[PDB]
């Protein structure tokens, strides 16, 4: 007889901003082709990377979390005190325990905020925004932190001529909450775990723990794999978050795909059939793959150009590790 | 002018049932303190602990999921197509990447459903159900599956006098869905980010990586500082669970704190102002502290033998690690 209350929040939210922060060491192709047999040329039309960011060694997923937040909250004019849960998104904490989310929040004067770590590969942004929004629809939070980061320079293995010049580092938050309108779209997700050798680390921690003389762990890519897999399905995934979102395909200004691959992300455009004139992300040239701060990255460096801007329509889609994806359209931050 | 749509589900969600699975080899306080002198009965009259269950070599956080997955769709009549969505929380998956949920779901024959790992602690089922309940009252997945697992023992430092008899293997899963009436109270999380290393992995991995040669990493825990901390805050998170999901102390008929201490359960119960009959988790007895899994296997352990029933109201509280908590009212499942 006894019933359990039911709360609710804001249906209407949105991102209020976005604050990105890239290590300040710059990595050319020709700088990891001294390990390597190919060219600068070939990554370049291969990938479409042309330079790279490497956080330094005092750095880590948890420190560079930190600064992308404190940027995204003064970029919204808001302060720690007005974030009631932060989700920290990523794949390179390389502590099993503790999560990072409570130190960064601790690290920006709300060490007691509720959070948590999410992965899901490179995909973790996405799942993140949709976890974030469904929290403020919930009235479990009015206001939240998610922030993408990434150190995954030192899990790569620069003898594998295979991916020694695709992941980088870096990290870039957005300050999810109440908007005057709707700003983030249903979020559409699924995974293919029949595949999740394509992207992975290779040897588990454990097993090198339990025989630290032998092949230490190293990230690897099966890049025909990936390819065959984000180029054919990701514009069925897109096409689902448009819909969702109730809106056209012919109304999104701007693309945010992961910044996986230039090619791949070519081919999502021929396959989306956009406006000829809409704005597609290639913050990959000189920021490689960073996974799970991909996106955002990505979205910060079309604001900060100027040729995305403030309420234009975004469609975002992460595709990576474990093979799993997350899309939603949105309303471009301030 | 283009109005992003707004989605939406069951408002009332609970959970169906509850799945465990806690491996084979049962492992005495002796076994891990044959490498310290310490007194067999001191660990059980401190802690309330007397065995607790280690995973075979052959079995991982992922596989020990699976399996809880498979017995939780079992209780619950459902079938892994009746799964929209998995979310694994875990801080023993020991690779970076991929994540385990899809490797589960795709084990579960759940193939392509949406899914990501979250790590916030000991805590991450509390705040991996609230999740669970978001996105279905959101509209993003109807029913789902949320899975604590955890495989410790590898990170076990047997000479650690302080913590070799704490931590231990295991998995369970609930299945949350739609419901006649509310069964899933308002979450209420939080953490102290400035104790991160009341519980933690004491060399990162790659630090480990880069020395082979040097320590190995393993858990410590804090004992004084982490059961300080908890005897002092948890009073105060379970009355805002209970606040929160608008009943009184004296409504609640099952009682589920994080079993890592009996004491310290013992003193919540009191500060908690439960009824003297109301039944009080104490699956540690012989299962251990089994962190993320905790809550869930305690649930279990408690309708297997029947001191809790089907729709009984209970308060769960998860602590731990990173120094996260997360707590909620529910009615108790099959």
């Amino acid at each position: 007889m006894t019933e359990i209350a039911t709360t609710s929040g804001a249906r209407s939210v949105g991102l209020l901003s976005v604050g990105a922060y890239r290590p300040e060491r710059v990595v050319t192709n020709d700088e990891i082709c001294q390990h390597i047999d190919s060219s600068d040329e070939w990554i370049y039309t291969a990938t479409g990377i042309k330079t790279r960011r490497f956080a330094a060694d005092d750095e880590s997923a948890a420190s560079m979390a930190t600064e992308a937040c404190r940027r995204a909250l003064s970029n919204a004019g808001l302060s720690a005190a007005d974030i009631d849960g932060v989700i920290v998104t990523t794949n390179t904490h390389f502590l099993q325990t503790p999560p990072a989310a409570p130190m960064v929040a601790a690290s920006l004067g709300a060490k007691g905020i509720l959070g948590f770590d999410l992965s899901a590969g490179c995909a973790g942004f996405g799942y993140a925004l949709g976890a974030a929004a469904d929290m403020i629809r919930g009235g479990g939070a009015a206001t939240m932190l998610v922030v993408g980061t990434e150190k995954l320079s030192p899990t790569i293995d620069m003898y594998d001529a295979g991916n020694c010049f695709i992941f980088a580092d870096g990290a870039a938050a957005v300050v999810v909450g109440e908007t005057p309108f709707q700003g983030i779209g249903p979020t559409v997700a699924g995974s293919d775990g029949e595949q999740a050798d394509a992207i992975r680390q290779d040897i588990d921690w454990i097993t090198f723990a339990q025989n630290p003389s032998g092949p230490r762990p190293f990230v690897r890519l099966e890049g025909p794999a990936v390819f065959r897999w984000a180029a054919f399905k990701m514009g069925d995934v897109g096409r689902r978050a448009m819909d969702a979102a109730g809106v056209r395909p012919d109304q999104i200004d701007v693309f945010v795909p992961h910044q996986a691959n230039s090619r791949i992300n070519e081919l999502l455009v021929k396959n989306l059939q956009l406006r000829p004139d809409a704005v597609v992300a290639n913050d990959i040239e000189h920021t490689g793959n960073t996974s799970a701060a991909s996106i955002p990255l990505a979205m910060a460096e079309l604001l900060t150009t100027g040729a995305a801007k403030p309420g234009d329509l975004a469609l975002l889609i992460g595709y990576g590790a474990g093979l799993s994806y997350a899309a939603q359209v949105v309303r471009m931050p301030k």
